């Protein structure tokens, strides 16, 4: 699993669950391809969107759906999504987690890089 | 002005200076047109994007190149840049303050929102 | 100032008025000596709660209660506070400018310091 | 295990690893009482501070020594610590992830309260 996005709402204190989470890859044209995508689950987790022979170098964007997640909980956010850009090295081996922290107002993503 | 970006790097404690912001907004057709772009000043503060004129409704984009931040600090950062999509001016003009606050592996962006 | 704390409300994306802020030093004995103390106004910002001559190095605790103004707001809160513990002026005088970005179960502080 | 405090650094995107953390209970008196206390491991969590028995309601202070850790690493922190100051309640059953993401100049901590 080389690539885990995690979301936390910052307003209930909870994981922020069946949020849609799109991954794209920039192709060559400088467009986005998407790659994959899911729900994150009942712990705020979305795994297995990714492969490690599938996840190569590249930039990729995370997209995540924190709009359609304020407006299920009837809360005006600002944001249309939380989307998180940044390059896939692969120098050595890497684990992704990308943590989207979720508030109507205020998006904090960070990414914890292992291995 | 009704858009305002302000960046911070939360390694040095400091504003971020000279970040290039670039603001593109939705067009009809979905794609993101150019809206306005600019540097970060010694404050750490974008002014005057736009106006309340040109600053209608819309979904616009802010990407703030916080990788070319990072990098001409040395530092190879997790982001290409940081981002804000919104809707602006919905139910009427808004000024928005957007707060971009870096590190290099975690960013966190805010909207003030008031009404002018 | 040497000291300002400001204070945004991440859910509604306003500044967060009227939240309480105390200011504490360590005094020699390692108890928190009542520093200063105010309430942050319309924008969020609390201004002018010590001066260049009383701001004198040392460590200080910012305590923003950010408790009642969730609570004012209708929010049962996660923290009983935000807090602030820093080394001030340990390299001579700063402005230290904290922001404070709160969320009924997350906060951030930050720090913007900046030689005057 | 009913309080977890799980630390990021957002400079490395690593966990912040051998990071001191205690736990304190407000006594009576209005003092913190030492409760618990550990490091991060290895993936940035310290797990095992407490126990249901153990971890009533209460007001509880969560001291993460991120001075130490910037210290460690070289880079001037901003704070003599993260603070995390909270009341337990107990309404439900709860478990407590208390997150702290940490910059130099910048920190944040949210919690995680589930079941
Ligand atoms: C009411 C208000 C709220 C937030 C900010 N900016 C800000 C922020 F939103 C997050 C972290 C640091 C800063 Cl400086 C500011 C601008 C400032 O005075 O630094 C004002
Ligand atoms: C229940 C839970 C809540 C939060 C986190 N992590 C986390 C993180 F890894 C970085 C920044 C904020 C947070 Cl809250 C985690 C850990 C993770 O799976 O990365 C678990």
């Amino acid at each position: 699993c080389p690539l885990m996005v995690k979301v936390l709402d910052a307003v209930r204190g909870s994981p922020a669950i069946n949020v849609a989470v799109h991954v794209f890859r920039k192709a060559a044209d400088d467009t986005w391809e998407p790659f994959a995508s899911g729900k994150t689950s009942e712990s705020g987790e979305l795994h297995g969107l990714t492969t490690e022979e599938e996840f190569v170098e590249g930039i990729y964007k995370v997209e995540i759906d924190t709009k359609s997640y304020w407006k299920a909980l009837g809360i005006s956010p600002f944001h249309e999504h939380a989307e998180v850009v940044f390059t896939a090295n692969d120098s050595g081996p890497r684990r992704y987690t990308i943590a989207a922290l979720l508030s109507p107002y205020s998006y904090s993503t960070t990414a914890v890089v292992t291995n």
